[PDB]
């Protein structure tokens, strides 16, 4: 299998505020620039506040604007993946008025809100279903952040309710997607892998939807604790790939590195091209990688305020469309790994899990944890490790299915390097 | 003085959700209907989330759409008053992403947020400054609800900080408004009059800005406690008018009944037309009333959810564009009171206040309180009462300035009917 290469599309000039009045000629130029990198896809982000301003009214103009952006992606030669519910983007929440303050509720447990998200998922798919360039959808960007204990306006849910939420929304379109040749996925930030007590469970990402998504951001403590250009940092995206497979029922389920960037709050801007190149080298040595989607296409204009300062500099293109040095590195990484095939990984570290296949201690597989470091140490040694659970460790069918010949046991100890936020201004904000 | 008559404009068909993609031919039809009533003005409500999606970027298309709505109001023969910051509408909050959750802050005390609201106020005035139909500006609809303790995501502030917030935003445009022939005002819900401990103080509404605004809603406990068609309920808007004057430094400052409706959660729908007519009768007998602005023009379509159901029925025009029975009553009230001049009110009840002019007990002037009931009882008796503070009572200059010849002193007794419901 060969990896797809794509970009998370942040519109130049107006960022996601462009949805208020999209400048289609600029958007056309944006997408042509992305296609010229050699990218085969983009991921795009409509805003929930504009799509569904009332629980029972979806704005047809917002739907038509999503269709027009998909249309222009196809005209640039790009497949277009659409995230349905934002929801959350770049430290900001976009929640419709009917779910805040006087109408505060949980998108995960309020049945009328679930029905609204169901209507929106169906409306987005149905609006785009006739489009050759529409490649698939993700329920929404890192929606799990809303239910984590760290969120300042937390939407409550237990793990069973999260599973029902995922099953409900994915089940609306899964068969259509299967018949049409499209993808359905969901997306969580790395709390699903790292945060003990978090209501989204690893197996949800690795078993629900068509492909596992991971978002790899080394400002999560990895770059700070080990160094921005350490093997732990450069291999972090590959670690998430291999970690996620331990919780997959399917031994060859594809893993989508749906976000990776070189954040300037931990990586020096002069090192970002090398971080890009070497992170993708490590990803390409993991089998069954669905693709790599870089964050992000275009720098945020300096006129916009309240972003973490590093966010402004994440773009492959500057605000006028000029290719940045990281853009050159991503372009070159695409050319390098267009046909890279990773050989099987045959030495596995074992994650102790409970009877449901959930980790006994997610902190042990977080930065600084024993499982995190056991994998990093073997990768550093050239052993190319994979990851399984203790349940699978006693199932030769699954082991043979994955080609695993060697097992390494490791005891659980929490790391303390993991930080659940990307800026110190967002810390200590739980209710 | 003669009263203006206007309507709070809720766009037909799509409500304030139309701002995403306004249907200008429908909006033109909406405004023509309002003018056909005999209304001389509308009050309109852009959304803060669309105007200012980033703290340091105001959306030019959102500004242009406000300009276009004002233009169409003028073409219908209407003056247009614009509320800058919504903020709050019909039980919903519209707060930009840069002031929520991970970026949660208080619009009243966060200096960077205050500068953003300043930039937005200046952008709205400047966008509209060349429009003949642009008549004035209100800072925002019932902005004080964000700082009330009842708010689930409260923006904290003390009373001094609220005064500074008002002074800052009003001062940006007050001189321009005066030179241009326009109005600057601010708007609070009735917590300012009724809620002990609330950081917005009565004197703020009656002294800051060019006219006092009141929003009169008898679901605040008045209709529940006395009855929807009682004199206490029918006179509630006139009560707010006369109560507000007690805290004004200017003895003839105009009072704008900027919202009044007949809410179906307390008033039977069959009684709403007579509630309209008789409430305006009582308002029309108060001097210096700037105008009466009915809530609202057009009913919310039944396809939209999560509104308190009574809210759906508040429009003067039905979802099919037909004039409702309340619309007929409002139309007739305009014709009845176009030329009404209210004679001076000369018997005053006295509100005990402290040395800063703030009430000793706001609950006593709230529904069920002795001062509330003293006014309602005198008005029912035909005594046409007004209201002063205990400070005004020992100041013959002000007394003579208002023509007050008789005082009624009242013992303080707290009311308990106020239920803090403003939506
Ligand atoms: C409040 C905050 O910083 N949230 C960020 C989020 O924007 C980002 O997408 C995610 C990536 O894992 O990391 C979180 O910490």
């Amino acid at each position: 299998s060969h990896m797809k290469f794509g970009v998370n599309y942040t519109p130049s000039g107006e960022w996601f505020y462009t949805w208020l009045n999209p400048k289609w000629e600029v958007i056309r130029r944006d997408l042509a620039q992305i296609a010229e990198l050699g990218a085969d896809h983009v991921r795009i982000f409509p805003l929930w506040t504009l799509l569904q301003p009332n629980r029972t009214w979806i704005n047809p103009k917002a739907l038509a604007d999503v269709r027009r952006m998909v249309e222009l992606g196809g005209e640039a030669g790009l497949d277009v993946y659409v995230d349905v519910i934002q929801g959350h983007l770049s430290s900001f929440d976009f929640v419709p008025s009917w779910l805040v303050s006087w109408h505060e509720g949980s998108m995960f447990t309020d049945q009328s809100a679930i029905e609204a998200q169901s209507a929106l998922t169906e409306a987005i798919y149905g609006t785009l279903s006739d489009m050759k360039a529409f490649a698939g959808l993700t329920l929404g960007n890192e929606c799990n952040q809303f239910t984590d204990a760290t969120h300042p306006r937390r939407m409550p849910a237990n793990a069973e309710q999260i599973g029902e939420w995922l099953d409900t929304l994915i089940g609306l379109v899964a068969k259509r997607c299967r018949r049409d040749g499209r993808l359905i996925a969901h997306s969580e930030n790395d709390a699903i892998w790292y945060a003990d007590g978090h209501a989204f469970l690893p197996r949800y990402a690795s078993c629900k939807g068509d492909v596992t998504t991971v978002h790899s951001w080394v400002f999560n403590g990895t770059g700070q604790h080990y160094g921005p250009m350490s093997c732990e940092s450069l291999g972090h995206a590959a670690w998430l790939v291999e970690l996620s497979k331990a919780f997959a029922a399917d031994p060859h389920r594809p893993v989508w590195v749906q976000e990776i960037g070189a954040p300037g709050n931990v990586i020096d801007s002069a090192d970002a091209p090398e971080f890009c190149r070497r992170s993708i080298d490590a990803i390409a040595d993991c089998p069954d990688v669905f693709g790599v989607t870089w964050w992000c296409s275009h720098r945020i204009p300096s006129a916009f305020s309240d972003f973490p300062f590093f966010e402004h500099q994440l773009g492959l293109f500057d605000v006028d469309g000029t290719l940045t040095d990281v853009g050159k590195a991503f372009r070159d990484a695409i050319a390098t790994h267009r046909d890279t095939v990773a050989p099987p990984r045959t030495t596995a570290i074992v994650i102790p899990v409970d009877e449901q296949g959930d980790p006994l201690m997610r902190a042990a597989q977080a930065p600084g944890g024993s499982l995190f470091e056991a994998w990093a140490n073997l990768n550093r040694q050239g052993e190319r490790p994979c990851v399984i659970t203790s349940l699978d460790a006693g199932n030769p069918a699954k082991l043979a299915n994955r080609g695993i010949v060697r097992l390494e046991r490791v005891e659980l100890v929490a790391g303390h390097a993991y930080n659940a936020v990307s800026d110190p201004a967002f810390e200590h904000k739980g209710e």
